[PDB]
């Protein structure tokens, strides 16, 4: 039986710039680095950066909606997003769903998000205003 | 400051087959589905499947190393992987690192993994046998 997310691994085209992005701009903890990768952590999240010379720098209009959202408190959200903006980090979408979200890109075009709010909060908002054709499942 | 992964969103080409994969073959909890998505949970992990016309069914040799790993116990690992293989779920990589891992594909070719072990256990094993060029960082 599966108990949660064990780790997220992102293919990166240049290791040093990607480590700098996740460690310095996003504040994650760098634990180890080798010739072809790095290990970082973000709370309980284990992030592996894997050097892959065939990772394409991908424009967001050419990639699908697959994306990775990190948790942040409502008190920290606005200034964190403002620093990413000041650092020239590109935004790939405007927030259109409940709970503050900032949708931004990593150096290789991986689609990322800062989000304030839980699954329980999202389901509660959906129960008041269901999405199109939505069906609810219980205990 | 980021506190962990908030949610993982996967673009899918056919919603019902993808829900069946994550709910029935991987055992995750289905909370809600709608015309263009579904919300599931796996322990603390909030998984969103997003119906996206841009998603193509992608052979593993046409995608990079980016992949998503779920936690499983030592005791459950072998039979869980065997059930996936018996369900026709393809394997995309042989395990070559510390701790049991099974590398498998979802219906659209998203690269997935079952893994037994934590970041702390990986770091300890890496100190004993360092990867090429591996360096570690204190605290
Ligand atoms: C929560 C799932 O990623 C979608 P959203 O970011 O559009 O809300
Ligand atoms: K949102
Ligand atoms: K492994
Ligand atoms: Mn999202
Ligand atoms: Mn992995
Ligand atoms: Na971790
Ligand atoms: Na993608
Ligand atoms: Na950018
Ligand atoms: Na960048
Ligand atoms: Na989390
Ligand atoms: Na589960
Ligand atoms: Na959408
Ligand atoms: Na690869
Ligand atoms: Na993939
Ligand atoms: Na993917």
């Amino acid at each position: 039986m599966l108990s949660g997310l064990n780790h997220l691994t992102l293919a990166v085209s240049q290791l040093a710039p990607s480590v700098a992005f996740y460690q310095q701009l996003l504040g994650m903890t760098l634990h180890a680095r080798w010739d072809s990768g790095a290990y970082l952590s973000c709370g309980d999240l284990w992030l592996c950066l894997s050097l892959d010379p065939q990772r394409r720098v991908t424009p967001p209009e050419e990639s699908d909606y697959t994306h990775y959202a990190f948790s942040i408190s409502e008190a920290d959200f606005a200034s964190f997003a403002a620093r990413l903006e000041a650092a020239g980090v590109a935004v790939w979408k405007l927030n259109r769903s409940e709970g503050a979200s900032h949708y931004f890109l990593d150096p290789d075009g991986h689609k990322l998000e800062l989000h304030v709010g839980s699954l329980a909060q999202r389901l509660a908002a959906c129960r008041e205003q269901p999405y199109k054709g939505m069906v609810f499942f219980e205990q």
